[PDB]
């Protein structure tokens, strides 16, 4: 299980980056983690303990901030999904759009 | 398939809220689809042309804004993964409360 390639694919929100003191932090205790550990992780946040084909680097996996400091756990959602749309100049062109990417492909 | 649960349960990023003019078009155009062209929809952002258990509202999907008017189609990733991850105060906070989600659930 590569964690270098799921680090350097990882994305973040909420207002962290891969300079966040806290994600620096996250990424050395991950790198850390005995490997019983290492799946834990995976089951918690993909649903499943083993990588996927091509390794741990084609995971998708965002890290979001979604407070500041608590006694309350992280959480995790193991199939989000995402519709990546341009902002089009008419209802016309987004209906021809959108029913081409969804139609021929 | 129930896209009134869809429309209530979807998240927005990128800019884009539910009042937004190209979310608002969005909306109509969905809800003017055929059932041929909702399966193909369903197919296109999750991966599968059947509802989830508990219905389209058990779905999580995001419209994400990724560009102005373009000529190229929209996009989608099926699977995406996300960690909500407090801001601890302390690495060995951050260890602790990491630990304790992936190991006791
Ligand atoms: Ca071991
Ligand atoms: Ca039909």
């Amino acid at each position: 299980l590569d964690f270098q390639a799921l680090e350097e694919t990882t994305e973040y929100d909420g207002g962290y980056t891969r300079d966040s003191v806290l994600i620096r932090e996250f990424w050395e205790i991950v790198h850390s983690f005995t490997d019983e550990q290492k799946r834990l992780f995976l089951q918690f946040t993909t649903g499943t303990d083993r990588a996927p084909v091509g390794g741990l680097g084609k995971l998708k996996m965002i890290i979001a901030k979604n407070g500041p400091d608590t006694e309350r756990l992280p959480t995790s959602h193991t199939c989000f999904n995402v519709l990546l749309l341009p902002e089009y100049s008419s209802k016309e062109k987004l209906k021809e759009r959108l029913l081409k990417a969804i139609t021929y492909a």
